[PDB]
């Protein structure tokens, strides 16, 4: 049974694996440890790019407003905000930048401009998300550290958040179909749940990558005949330096679709 591969899959992997599938045709789901805590790392960058989308629905100026990029604003990985040191970048630009090529500049911006973690957490309380929690910026929120509750969602939670504002009623349209041409520009996930699933199926995702081995994905998937599909892959392992394993979440997205 799928429950049985997954369980196969995790014991042999050597780390704590996490799934939560709905299949919005029915609202069925398939879950795997669901209702665990696990680091979100950048896979809570979708949260905030969404938070600054509802904020548009109201200010129709927002998107458009720039942002100076200096050279002090630049972390680790800033692949798209090293190209404007010294210029601007507009906040949907800082969204784009976030979500597909998981700029870590371009989160601080965007939780800068909303006030902090603490208003991202409000923003998911208010989609009726209750697990949930931003504590962090970018790059400190992925040290993924076992039982560390900072930075963490479950599953079930990141897959039922993510159908809502993808596909339900989180978002207006224009804001909800802004998100999902973001999320199908993706440029980091070809290696994990993509890779497990059929290629004409469209797929828009998040990756996200931490110590700890902590390997995620969340997805939404338009099957070529059938209703979307909402699939959460969250994976870590026991030791700090282990390295990461995008391919068992391509493994279990091919074990659940």
């Amino acid at each position: 049974s799928v429950q049985q591969q997954l369980e196969a899959l995790e014991k042999s992997s050597g780390g704590r694996l996490g799934v939560a599938l709905i299949n919005t045709a029915d609202n069925s789901q398939i879950l795997y440890r669901a209702d665990e805590r696990f680091a979100m790392c950048s896979t809570s960058k979708v949260m905030a790019a969404a938070a600054v989308l509802k904020q548009s629905e109201s200010d129709k100026h927002l998107l458009n407003q720039r942002v100076e990029i200096k050279k002090s604003d630049l972390v680790n990985y800033n692949p798209i905000a090293e190209k404007h040191v010294n210029g601007t970048m507009t906040l949907a630009e800082l969204g784009a930048a976030a979500l597909q090529y998981s700029d870590n500049t371009a989160m601080n911006k965007l939780i800068a401009h909303l006030g902090g973690p603490d208003k991202v957490t409000a923003f998911a309380r208010s989609l009726g998300d209750e697990t949930f929690r931003l504590d962090r910026t970018a790059p400190t929120l992925n040290t993924a550290i076992p039982g560390d509750p900072r930075d963490t969602t479950t599953p079930l939670a990141m897959a039922q958040t993510l159908k809502n504002l993808t596909l339900g009623k989180a978002l207006a349209e224009t804001q909800r179909a802004q998100l999902v041409t973001w999320l199908k520009g993706n440029t980091t996930g070809s290696a994990s749940i993509r890779a497990g699933l059929p290629k004409s199926w469209v797929v828009g995702d998040k990756t996200g990558s931490g110590d700890y081995g902590t390997t995620n994905d969340i997805a939404v998937i338009w099957p070529e005949n059938h209703a979307p599909l909402v699939l959460v892959t969250y994976f870590t392992q026991p030791e700090q330096k282990a390295e990461r394993r995008r391919d068992i979440l391509a493994a279990a997205a091919k074990i659940v679709t």
